[PDB]
């Protein structure tokens, strides 16, 4: 209908929906290490990360290494090129000898701060330092210019309503339809085998597929994930429950496309609302709100009261949860999210009950404010993991 | 097993496992209001209820018995229509009058404070008379007027130094009094099941979530039915017992096995509560009762297996940590439902200790969970600040 709304939503969809090869933090570490440009990787005789980064990278698989941790990311950066940027681990040939070489020399130190990735000395004596700072991945020392969006457009998207999202998925551009199809493609390709299949009912398949794709993204497979806001697990949480619900129901193409589009709209909105960093698991919360709105739209159509009830039951169900770092166990958390979505399709919770919001907007507002309240917990998380 | 261990375990089980009629916060509010002993409630000009963060949180959206209503204002009306001599049972035998609710709604000015349990009522009437009442610290102690009511640590600390092996050996030589306690617990909690709350199938976990949420919803809406509570947290007891009851209902139908598993669940729940010595806005009921329930479920499925119980604890710790305690509500049941999930998912998945906050065994898992609860702190003030809108 409206013009400014369609163009803003289309632009933000083209912006937020990207492809991230696995965990972004190991990718950033490898990119910084390749920016150090060590000529002979075996000639090395210095990594500084913030609490959240060290947490997320302590037990996550690095692409094309079949290993977990920060040392594989550093070795892959050594064996990578700066021109690949966040895809620094592409085309590499992992050498166990270089891993064993760097293990004795890689001295890592953690700091309490926002995003900070600062790196090495060689046999000759030369020292090469590099730094990547701020929430937006901005290189400060290699100065290699290279996603952002100005605040006015984000603010205009925050001023949208659920009705606007319902109207947008009825007048979808062809580029956005193909984007949704490519998203479903990338995230469905992440399903490899069984990870948590405990039945043949709908929620069984939902949990199975979601946990399998999350585990695939975690174990360091060389398969990209269609991420929203550079959080791949958030995109998995937003898309896969809806995919598996559609698989166990009508097997509808356009219906699933529209439901996932509304899910992504809700996810982008929630991420915009949760403007502050948080140690609360933002991926689970936001992706699950998106997924439950999409599932309610698939079940009841364009029904405002049903979507409000789903958001209320979700807010009452699984609010507040720790983001203890990218891990194989993260899949389990997403599994819980699936539950929180399905349970919200059959339960009504009054607005008075606790932190529950009065509608979709107020639910998202309350969840975002509580995420702001839970605050900086990454310091204590890193202190715990070190033991 | 050792003798001192068995005697301590029996004492602590008979101590923590009590019967709570629930809805204790609205009951406290109604009792404080009834201590004013208002003969004619309709002569009031302004009421001033003062609650602490925790009390206002837990009583904001809980059902009041014999009122069929939710909130603090129904509790205030029920206290006005009650007698102080009824103590916490001010709401028994009452006939709720919508007219008195509509009258008091215009005059009830509630104010929140940052303190331990505090319920102070200050009522004025048309004549000019003022009636004050106050309840401080524990529940049972009214200060205005001065009807005092007083509420060892060595036993708690000795219980903290036990191992899961002690709990496994105790459920093999159980005294008869403790067996009767477990059976009465199962009876009380199965009687709390009233209808369906989240039944979307006839499979095992469907029954688990359904029955658990049904009994929690029954305890929440203000029914005058007692609940077998552990550490006076009824939802904790439901979370610890009912998942095991429902898994046994959908599997082997074994009596002594279910008794032993629920006893181990209660042991693990009490242990987790003892370890989390500091207050937290994190949902302690879900966490502790679910740790008990998942240990009991692992004991029912795989028996006396240390690695199996370790894996269950690891997957549980990785699964659903840090849920909010946003006040006693109908939605609380949903959280408990999630707990069921968090337990069942741990019976078929192993999570390495390297994955995040997970500990190397059960003991370390509980220790990390307790430390994170201690770190999260109060936060209830901001919770009520959010709820007030
Ligand atoms: S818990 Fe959620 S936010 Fe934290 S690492 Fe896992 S997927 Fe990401
Ligand atoms: S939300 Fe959890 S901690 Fe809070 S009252 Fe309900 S069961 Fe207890």
């Amino acid at each position: 209908m409206d013009d400014y709304k369609r163009i803003l939503i289309t632009k933000i969809l083209k912006n937020e929906v990207t492809e991230a090869l696995g965990c972004t933090e190991v990718g950033l570490i490898g990119y910084a290490v390749s920016l150090c440009n060590i000529s002979d990787p075996f000639s090395i005789e210095e990594l500084t990360l913030n609490n959240g980064s060290f947490k997320n990278a302590y037990a996550v698989g690095v692409p094309n290494t079949k290993k977990y941790g920060i040392l594989p990311a550093v070795v892959g950066g050594l064996l990578g090129d700066h021109k690949n940027k966040l895809l620094v681990f592409n085309g590499i040939k992992y050498s166990q000898k270089l891993e064993d070489f760097i293990k004795e020399r890689l001295k890592i130190r953690v700091i309490n701060s926002p995003l900070y990735c600062g790196v090495i000395k060689d046999n000759s004596g030369n020292t090469f330092e590099s730094l990547i700072k701020d929430n937006h991945l901005n290189v400060v020392i290699p100065k290699i210019n290279n996603s952002e969006i100005n605040g006015s457009e984000k603010e205009e998207y925050k001023n949208l309503e659920l009705l606007d999202f319902l109207e947008y998925i009825d007048e979808i551009p062809e580029e956005i339809i193909q984007l949704v199809e490519k998203t479903i493609y990338t995230n469905n390709n992440l399903i490899k085998g069984d990870f948590l299949n405990f039945g043949n009912d709908c929620l069984s398949n939902m949990v199975n597929k979601t946990t399998s794709a999350c585990n695939t993204r975690m174990i360091g497979e060389n398969m990209p994930a269609m991420s929203v806001a550079k959080s791949g697990n958030m995109g998995i949480m937003a898309t896969l429950p809806i995919i598996a619900y559609d698989y166990s129901n009508e097997q509808n193409q356009e219906k699933l496309i529209k439901s996932i589009l509304l899910s992504v709209l809700v996810t982008i909105y929630a991420t915009y609302k949760s403007s502050y960093l948080s140690s609360m698991c933002g991926a689970v919360s936001k992706g699950g709100m998106g997924a439950v709105i999409g599932l309610c739209y698939y079940k009841n159509g364009k029904n405002i009261k049903k979507l409000d009830s789903a958001a209320r039951t979700f807010t009452a169900n699984l609010p507040g949860i720790i983001c203890d770092g990218g891990k194989v166990g993260c899949a389990l958390k997403l599994a819980s999210g699936c539950f929180a979505a399905y349970s919200s399709l059959f339960v009504d919770i009054s607005y008075e009950n606790g932190i529950v919001g009065k509608n979709f907007k107020e639910c998202v507002e309350n969840i975002s404010e509580i995420s702001k309240i839970m605050g900086d917990l990454d310091s204590d998380i890193v202190k715990i993991m070190s033991k």
